[PDB]
């Protein structure tokens, strides 16, 4: 509701007590927050689970062969367990954020390069060996403390077809197997994995992610559950294909984890606001009235969902500002309308707005709309 007032969200009632017996609400952090008063106070009274926004990416965690920095991995990993919050390890594999040196031959050249079949199968043995020393020494480090899992990030393509990376071209599908049997044989039975993925809600994608991870169990590859990312928008997906998504893998026997969530203002390609203050209010009742769809799905759906996590804390931090392009017509006026004229564009120079609570830690219309019971 809009009659509810903008108080502070640490006088607020707690986020993941509201949902305890449905699933996990958790936040995308990086370590520098867990330096600042106000996302301390966030997380301990909102969150009950948290991930890594980037350092636990391949090239943060590995950035040359042999060298491990585990250092700010391990702020967060304390933080967690001083705080009782479940931990997600974001992410073992993925073709972002992750180090060219894996996929450079012994000479130095570019293993997609090679035309050699014979060069080519030892390109192939030499990546998924070191792809399993990586995952090895990350889970042999926190197999005890992290229960979560991205074993693989974003490895179907858009076009229903396996993303070609270089993870794909260097190793074929068996990249994702070893993946996932090596996550399984270092980690032990206890920890729970994951492929993780964005528009999993979407044809051709949905069902391509869906056969492949049916395949691969009826293979005895370990996966337990699918990461829906879930950057989704006002108006898409629809309620109906996220409750069909989820229900199709769940069928699967897989558990499903809401892994990013933020629900943008703008369209795509985003044409956003400059500025946080030039965002209208009917945008901000539309948003909320949109999450409160979207929770009492989650809610109806709570035994096929584990865990629901924001990809960030409050609105004065989101990767979705980096997307945040802001259109100018020929006047220098700001084009927010998907469909009008404009002369010049700044990228990532706007400003979104997409969580329940606001960029002053103040709690926002779509707060009130998902702490309640209505
Ligand atoms: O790099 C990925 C990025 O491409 C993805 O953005 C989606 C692209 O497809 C549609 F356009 C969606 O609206 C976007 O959200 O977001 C995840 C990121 O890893
Ligand atoms: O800070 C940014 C970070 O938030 C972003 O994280 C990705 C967001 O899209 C998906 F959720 C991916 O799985 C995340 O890893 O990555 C880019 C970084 O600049
Ligand atoms: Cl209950
Ligand atoms: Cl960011
Ligand atoms: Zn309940
Ligand atoms: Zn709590
Ligand atoms: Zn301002
Ligand atoms: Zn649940
Ligand atoms: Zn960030
Ligand atoms: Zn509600």
């Amino acid at each position: 509701y809009a009659k509810k007032p903008h108080i502070s969200a640490l006088n607020a009632p707690q986020l993941d007590q509201r949902y305890k017996n449905e699933f996990t609400i958790g936040a995308a952090v990086e370590p520098y927050q867990l330096q600042n008063e106000k996302d301390v106070q966030m997380l301990k009274r909102h969150f009950n689970s948290i991930v890594a926004e980037n350092v636990m990416k391949p090239i943060s965690i590995q950035p040359e062969e042999g060298k491990f920095n585990f250092e700010q991995a391990d702020r967060i990993v304390k933080f967690a367990k001083a705080n009782g919050m479940d931990i997600r390890f974001h992410t073992l594999v993925w073709h972002s954020q992750v180090p060219q040196w894996f996929f450079l031959d012994k000479e130095g050249k570019p293993m997609v390069n090679e035309t050699d079949p014979v060069k080519r199968e030892q390109n192939k043995q030499l990546l998924l060996k070191r792809l399993e020393t990586h995952i090895k020494t990350i889970v042999e480090r926190y197999k005890d403390d992290i229960k979560y899992w991205d074993v693989v990030n974003e490895v179907v393509g858009d076009d229903g077809k396996l993303r070609n990376s270089p993870w794909y071209q260097i190793a074929g599908i068996d990249y994702i197997k070893v993946a996932f049997q090596a996550a399984r044989k270092y980690g032990g039975d206890n920890i729970k994995l994951y492929m993780n993925d964005y528009n999993t809600e979407v044809e051709p994608k949905r069902t391509a992610l869906y056969n492949l991870v049916k395949q691969l169990k009826e293979e005895g590859v370990p996966i337990d559950g699918i990461g829906h990312q879930s950057h989704i928008q006002i108006g898409w997906p629809s309620e109906a294909e996220i409750e069909k998504t989820i229900n199709m893998f769940a069928a699967l026997g897989l558990d499903n984890q809401i892994t990013g969530l933020d629900v943008s203002m703008y369209g795509w390609p985003p044409r956003a606001y400059p500025t946080y203050d030039a965002i209208p209010k009917q945008k901000f009742l539309d948003q909320a009235a949109r999450y409160d769809r979207l929770f009492k799905l989650y809610e109806k759906l709570s035994d096929k969902i584990s865990n629901v996590t924001f990809w960030g804390i409050a609105d004065n931090h989101t990767w979705l500002d980096s997307r945040a392009d802001v259109y100018y017509d020929a006047n220098g006026n700001v084009v927010v309308d998907p469909n009008a004229p404009y002369a010049k564009v700044e990228k990532g120079k706007g400003k979104d707005a997409p969580f329940v609570f606001g960029p002053d830690y103040k709690v926002k219309p779509a707060y009130w709309a998902i702490i309640d019971h209505k």
